């Protein structure tokens, strides 16, 4: 049951260094970070997924210093997920985008190709254009990406927490993403917590239904 | 399995308006809203679930016009969410979630609960003086809440849709969302989908893990 799930996950704050993802494990993350929607199917993101020593590493360079508190998070998991967004939405992501849809059989005719491209044009160009925030609207599919993976996670039996206690411009250069087209947004750490995850045994806390929710 | 789920879900295109969540689906999907993580816990959003006639036509008056084309799945699904996100991070909305954590038992001390309310003040206080984005940092908590709530609709094997495009003003209009401190940003219709839902049996379309993946 998904609400059993959503009821018990929670954000592990100390992780078992021993424990790793199986290699099917490691593969189904990676499906979970691919399939998440996106607004036109924009999918405006790229994802680092260090698993190597070295990598994650690399990755807990942006917790150095005033961040520290979620520096052995990074080192610690498992598996290390640095959600990016792109910079700026280009004409030429926006065709790869629509040329997957149709290798993938979504299209009956050079037709509706067409009409594809037409509608997720007049869509981002009213982002580019006129409201120039496509930066925001970017950041956040990236975060609709990461709702989808924390809950996935959870599902999966494994341990995770998102981070956005981090220097990103620290990462983003220690990645070299500015000159990509990318920036990081969110860091989440996934494998298993440890005795020391004092936030395993507390219990979870939300707003009542009552505040949060009107019903019409 | 949640990857077969993630595989499953579609972005539904049409309902059927003679199918209606049971009571006890109801009250799942008011939960999966409650439950969704976010930063500091700061649950910075409001929700409108409209499942009466006249609510949904209420929601689906910001689809007439330009957004025809999602009026229909407004009006036709069986509830209707609509994310709100507060236009402001104030202090008392702060004190709030810390009584909360204390009334749920997640401090064990006073002087805990203070250092708690200490912390989450310097982290909003971040995105409120230095960056002066508090108001895009809600929103992508919001959005972060969307992608949970994306997946476990599907997981509860119901249909859904998330729509950015409907008209936010004529919808914070018709709910007075302005003045109560919120604003509407993704609107979700869930229920089940009807013969018009040429999407149901088109293929999933993602880029390849060798575009959007970085292994270390
Ligand atoms: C975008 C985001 C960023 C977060 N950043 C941090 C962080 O930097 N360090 C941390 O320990 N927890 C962080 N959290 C975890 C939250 O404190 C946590 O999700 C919230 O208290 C709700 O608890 P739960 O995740 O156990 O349900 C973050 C959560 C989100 C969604
Ligand atoms: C934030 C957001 C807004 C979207 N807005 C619309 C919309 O206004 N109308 C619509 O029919 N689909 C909309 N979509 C659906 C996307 O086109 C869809 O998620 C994407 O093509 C991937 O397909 P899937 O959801 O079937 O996996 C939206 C999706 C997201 C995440
Ligand atoms: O008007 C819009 O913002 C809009 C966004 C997304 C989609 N879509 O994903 O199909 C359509 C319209
Ligand atoms: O942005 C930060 O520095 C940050 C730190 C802690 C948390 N948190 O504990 O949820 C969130 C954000």
């Amino acid at each position: 049951d998904i609400i059993s799930v959503a009821l018990k996950r929670h954000s592990t704050k100390a992780f078992d260094a021993s424990k790793k993802l199986t290699a099917e494990e490691a593969e189904k993350i990676k499906t979970l970070l691919q399939y998440s929607p996106s607004s036109t199917n924009s999918q405006p993101w790229h994802f680092i997924v260090a698993s190597t020593e070295e990598g994650k590493a690399r990755v807990a360079k942006s917790a150095a210093g005033t961040y520290v508190f979620n520096e052995r998070k990074m080192l610690d998991a498992s598996h290390v997920v640095v959600f990016c967004a792109k910079t700026a939405m280009d004409d030429a992501w926006l065709e790869r985008v629509v040329d997957q849809e149709e290798a993938d059989g979504r299209f009956n005719t050079p037709e509706a190709k067409a009409a594809n491209h037409k509608g997720r044009t007049y869509f981002a160009d009213m982002h580019r254009v006129d409201l120039k925030d496509d930066d925001q609207w970017m950041a956040k599919q990236v975060y609709l990406n990461v709702g989808n993976f924390l809950l996935g996670v959870g599902a999966m039996g494994l341990d995770a927490v998102p981070i956005e206690g981090f220097d990103a411009a620290i990462l983003d250069e220690e990645f070299g993403l500015k000159e990509k087209g990318f920036t990081s947004l969110v860091v989440v750490p996934v494998g298993h917590h440890s005795v020391e995850d004092f936030n395993a045994t507390l219990p979870k806390s939300r707003l009542p239904l009552s505040t949060i929710v009107t019903e019409c």
